[PDB]
């Protein structure tokens, strides 16, 4: 009787069974690699002498083509890339600019059921929303993975939150996830794999299910899950016919006398719009509690989302009650090229445009980096960004609510933090 999580890492391991503490060693299905870790991991190959990857076609490599304008020691580290792309036959390779970190690897098939995905990331979590097993490592950990396809992982307990009832209007995945995190604090969930399952889940689209799964790290949580179903199947494998990243998989799923550290039962009518409030994830709160306050910035699709249905519901909003608020900058930014073409054909970018809001294009370097430059001093913002950006937000006491892409367009509206179902 094994939860999703034991079952993928008991195939992985060959190991008839597993249990939460048990330490075994897992064959890895992808890698994945962006910005610095990529020159980290290559160098410790190079210095330990590795000639060859283990397998080109499961590592998944993301880097900025434009070659950086100053710093030699990057125009250096992006020869160096190309070198071991081109040297390494690495079939797939991707520009930062593709979109941001997290909305890559699953768009182009890369993340099938029943997989073990290690990435560069903190926020790797986000994967777990294909029954996969995801993991962000560090560099010394990718450098064994990219040498001989295995990592040894401490098999986690998991808690699982039991999601029923239907979502109320204005109320998105966004809300849940971030209800659950006011609840169980930056550290209720540490060294283990939540996973969100129940008939709300069930209802979630993939994107719905990806931005819970993206925010599991945020509560302290080793990743996140959910299991697959006919929506997860039917994704990867019309992704996988898109971009010939065809392979086979087996959907796995945990058993029902599986065992849980916890489990959650979280009534989902009872959820409504909320903002994570400065200055930490934790600090959750009922939108109403917060309306009134000024607002100067709005951030609409961030890391890891603004995918389709989030430009849907977020454009809607602004353009039934008629555009935005005066003195608001509101920046649109599709999670990635492939949804921003979806946008495109769909006429919802150009009504963002229309209202004047900046409509700009996705970059993995974005949700690693510094906030400074991007907020002025003093100024409040509201965010449908899935990761904390704390330590360097940054310039430096800016206001950064986070909320979910409707409250978002609801707060560019009104110019302030209002509830959406307000407005
Ligand atoms: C990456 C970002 C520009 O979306 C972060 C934030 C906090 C300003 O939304
Ligand atoms: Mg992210």
């Amino acid at each position: 009787g094994m939860t999703i999580v034991e079952k993928i890492l008991a195939k992985a391991s060959g190991k008839k069974e597993v249990s939460p503490g048990d330490i075994v060693m897992a064959n890895i299905d992808v890698a994945m690699v962006h910005d610095i870790t990529g020159p980290l991991t290559v160098n410790t190959l190079k210095e330990y002498g590795i000639e060859k990857v283990w397998n080109p076609e499961k590592i998944v490599i993301l880097f900025d083509h434009q070659v950086p304008a100053d710093s030699i020691k990057a125009a250096e580290n992006h020869i160096l890339m190309r070198k071991f792309v081109k040297e390494q036959g690495i079939k797939y390779f991707y520009d930062i600019r593709e979109g941001v970190c997290h909305q890559v690897l699953p768009e182009k098939g890369h993340v099938a059921p029943g997989e073990v995905v290690v990435g560069a990331d903190s926020h790797t979590c986000t994967h777990g929303a294909f029954g996969a097993f995801a993991t962000g490592i560090g560099s010394t950990d990718m450098a064994h993975v990219f040498a001989t396809g295995k990592l040894w992982f401490k098999v986690p307990e998991t808690i699982y939150f039991n999601i029923t009832g239907d979502l109320q209007p204005y109320v998105t995945s966004k809300d849940v996830i971030l209800s659950i995190i006011g609840e169980v604090g930056v550290d209720g969930a540490t060294y283990k794999a939540c996973q969100f399952g129940g008939e709300t889940v069930k209802k979630m689209s993939i994107a719905s299910r990806m931005t819970m799964t993206n925010m599991a790290i945020e509560m302290g949580g080793k990743t996140g899950i959910i299991e697959p179903d006919e929506k997860t199947i039917q994704y990867v494998k019309e992704a996988m016919k898109k971009h010939g990243t065809e392979r086979p998989f087996e959907v796995i799923k945990g058993d029902e006398d599986a065992e849980f550290a916890e489990v959650y039962e979280i009534e989902a009518d009872k959820i409504e719009p909320v903002f994570a409030c400065p200055h930490n994830v934790d600090n959750v709160k009922q939108a109403r509690e917060v309306a009134g306050k000024p607002i100067d910035q709005v951030f609409i699709g961030s890391c890891t989302n603004g995918r389709l249905e989030d430009l849907r519901m977020a454009i809607k909003i602004i353009e039934k009650h008629g555009g935005i608020a005066d003195d608001v900058r509101v920046v649109v930014t599709p999670a990635s090229r492939e949804e921003y073409l979806k946008a495109l054909k769909e006429g919802i970018i150009e009504k963002f445009l229309k209202y004047g809001c900046v409509v700009t294009n996705p970059s993995c370097s974005a949700c690693m980096g510094s906030l400074y430059g991007v907020l002025g001093p003093g100024e409040v913002c509201v965010s449908t960004s899935n990761r904390n950006f704390r330590g360097r937000q940054g310039s430096l006491e800016a206001e950064i609510y986070l909320a979910s892409p409707i409250t978002a367009a609801a707060c560019a509206v009104k110019g302030e933090l209002v509830d959406p179902r307000d407005l």
